[PDB]
C-alpha cells in the first residue's frame, strides 16, 4: 500500500474506530435515557410497557396459537409447551391477496379468520378440548392500555385499509373468529422483540434480554413496576411495585439530540439525505441497512479527493443505497490477500475496477463499519443490564445482522469485553454474552398468550386500572 492510500487508511480507522473509554461513556448516557424514557416526562426512548408482568417458569403446558401479519403473508404457529422449557411447533403461511392492503376492514378480519379456521381444522379435525388462546404480533404502529388489546395508530408498508386506524384491532379480530365459530381467543398482542424476549426466557432460564439487530433495530427486558414512573398512579393493586414488567424499549430513537453517537460526515449526510432527519439516530448508526451507504459515501469522498478510482466510470456509485449490506458481508468474507470476491463484486455490479490496494483498503472500510455497528449495539446490551444490575446474563439475539453478517459474534463479544475488561479467556464463558433467540413473532406471542391467560383466568390485571 503506498503511503498516500495508508494515510487514508489510519484516516478510516481514526473515523470508525470506537474506543472502550467510548463505550462505556455511551453506555452511561444510554443508561440516563432508558431511565428519561419511563420517567412521566419521557423522552426519545418510548419504554413501552409490554404488559408481561410474570417470568415464564419454564414449566408451562399445553397448546397456545401466534398469529404474525406480515406485508406479503400471513403466518400462523401452533406451539405446545412441554413444560421443561421445551416445545414443538409448526406453522403455515397464508399468502395475503393482492387487494388486501388496501382493501377493507372487514376483509383484512375476514381473511384472517379464514385462514385461522383452516389452519385449526387441519390441527383440530375432531374440535379442541379447550379454546386455544393467542398471540397477535401486530408489527404497525399501535398502543395499548393492556395486553390484550391494540389501536393502530397508522399503517406503514404499503398498507392502508380503511377504518382500522384510531380503533382496537383485537375485538375485531375476535368477532370474525366468533362468526366462524373457531375455538379460539385472542388474549394478547404484542411487538415481536417482547416475544423475542419472553419465548427465549422460556427454554433458557438465563435470558435477560431480547435483542434484534437486523434492518432495524430494538431491545426488550424485564424492569419493575417500582422503577416506572410513568405508570404511578395508574395501575391496579394486583399489579404490585415489586412486580415485573416486561418493557419494549423502541431505543433506535436514543440519541436524536446527537449528545454522544460517534457520528461522522458520512452519518450526518446519511441522515440528511433519510425520510426523516434528525430521527432514529441509534438505529442509523447500528442497522445493518446503512452499512453499504456509509462505505458508499467514504468511496465517494475518497474518488473526489483523487485517491482511488481514478480511470474508472463511478456512475453506478452515486446511486443512493445501491451498496446493501451484502457488500460489506461478501468484501468480509473474501477469503485471500488479492480479495477476488471484492474485485467480482465491484466489476460486476458497479463496472468498477480495482487495484489490490484499493481493495486493501475496502476490506479495511468494511471490517471498520461491521465493526462500529457491533460496538455500539453492544452499549444497549451493556446498558440494560447495568441499569438492573446484571453481572451476568444470556442476550437472546436475532435479526439478519446477527444471524448472517460475517464475524459479528466475535465482534460483540469483543466489546462486551472490551466494555467490562474481563480477565477471560473463551467467549463462551464471558459473564454476559449473545446466544441465538428463539422465535420472537411466532413461539414468543404463543408463550405470552399462555402467560396472559394464567392472569385473565384468575381475573388478574394486564393492564392499566380501569382498561
Amino acid at each position: 500500500v503506498p503511503a498516500n492510500l495508508m494515510e487514508q487508511i489510519h484516516g478510516l480507522e481514526t473515523l470508525f474506530t470506537v474506543s472502550s473509554e467510548k463505550m462505556r461513556s455511551i453506555v452511561k448516557h444510554f443508561i440516563s435515557e432508558l431511565d428519561k424514557g419511563l420517567s412521566k416526562k419521557g423522552g426519545n426512548i418510548p419504554m413501552i410497557p409490554g404488559w408481561v408482568v410474570e417470568y415464564p417458569t419454564g414449566k408451562e403446558t399445553g397448546d397456545f396459537l401466534a398469529l404474525d401479519l406480515g406485508g406479503t403473508n400471513l403466518r400462523v404457529v401452533l406451539v405446545k409447551l412441554g413444560g421443561n422449557h421445551d416445545f414443538d411447533t409448526t406453522q403455515n403461511k397464508y399468502r395475503l391477496p393482492d387487494h388486501l392492503r388496501t382493501g377493507t376492514s372487514e376483509q383484512l378480519w375476514s381473511f384472517i379468520a379464514k385462514c385461522l379456521k383452516e389452519f385449526v381444522d387441519e390441527w383440530y379435525p375432531d374440535g379442541v378440548s379447550e379454546p386455544l388462546p393467542l398471540g397477535f404480533t401486530f408489527s404497525y404502529p399501535a398502543s395499548q392500555k393492556k395486553i390484550n388489546s391494540g389501536v393502530l395508530q397508522r399503517w406503514t408498508k404499503g398498507f392502508d385499509i380503511e377504518g382500522v386506524e384510531g380503533h382496537d384491532v383485537v375485538p375485531m379480530l375476535q368477532e370474525q373468529i366468533e362468526k366462524l365459530n373457531i375455538p379460539i381467543n385472542v388474549v394478547a398482542l404484542i411487538n415481536d422483540t417482547t416475544g423475542t424476549l419472553v419465548a427465549s426466557l422460556y427454554t433458557d432460564p438465563q435470558t435477560k434480554m431480547g435483542i434484534i439487530i437486523g434492518t432495524g433495530v430494538n431491545g426488550a427486558y424485564y424492569d419493575v413496576v417500582s422503577g416506572i414512573e410513568k405508570l404511578e398512579g395508574l395501575l391496579p393493586e394486583d399489579i404490585g411495585p415489586d412486580s415485573p414488567m416486561a418493557i419494549n424499549c423502541e431505543y433506535g430513537s436514543f440519541d436524536n439530540e446527537h449528545l454522544v453517537l460517534p457520528r461522522t460526515k458520512y452519518d450526518v449526510i446519511i441522515d440528511e439525505e433519510s425520510p426523516r432527519p434528525g430521527q432514529q439516530a441509534f438505529e442509523k448508526m447500528t442497522s445493518g441497512y446503512y452499512l453499504g451507504e456509509i462505505m458508499r459515501l467514504v468511496l465517494l469522498d475518497l474518488y473526489d479527493s483523487g485517491f482511488i478510482f481514478k480511470d474508472q466510470d463511478i456512475s453506478k456509485l452515486k446511486e443512493a443505497y445501491v451498496m446493501d449490506t451484502s457488500y460489506p458481508s461478501k468484501i468480509e468474507d473474501d477469503p485471500f490477500e488479492n480479495l477476488e470476491d471484492t474485485d467480482d463484486l465491484f466489476k460486476t455490479n458497479l463496472n468498477i475496477e480495482t487495484t489490490v490496494v484499493e481493495r486493501k483498503l475496502i476490506r479495511k472500510l468494511a471490517e471498520l463499519v461491521g465493526t462500529r455497528a457491533a460496538r455500539l449495539t453492544v452499549c444497549g446490551v451493556s446498558a440494560i443490564c447495568d441499569k438492573r444490575g446484571y453481572k451476568t446474563a444470556h442476550i437472546a439475539a436475532d435479526g439478519s445482522v446477527f444471524n448472517r453478517y460475517p464475524g459479528y459474534k466475535e465482534k460483540a463479544a469483543q466489546a462486551l469485553k472490551d466494555i467490562y475488561n474481563w480477565d477471560v479467556e473463551k467467549m463462551e464463558d464471558h459473564p454476559i454474552q449473545l446466544v441465538a433467540a428463539e422465535d420472537g413473532s411466532g413461539v414468543g406471542a404463543a408463550i405470552i398468550a399462555c402467560l396472559t391467560q394464567k392472569r385473565l383466568a384468575a381475573g388478574k390485571s394486564v393492564g392499566i386500572k380501569g382498561e
